[PDB]
């Protein structure tokens, strides 16, 4: 949907979860 970034270990402050992109990896989503 919506370019979102695969995330290691964390997001980034402002970024939300929108599920996973590994086991070391979360896909977030950035606010803005």
């Amino acid at each position: 949907g919506l370019l979102c970034y695969c995330r290691k270990g964390h997001c980034k402050r402002g970024e939300r979860v929108r599920x996973t992109c590994g086991i070391r990896f979360l896909y977030c989503c950035p606010r803005r």
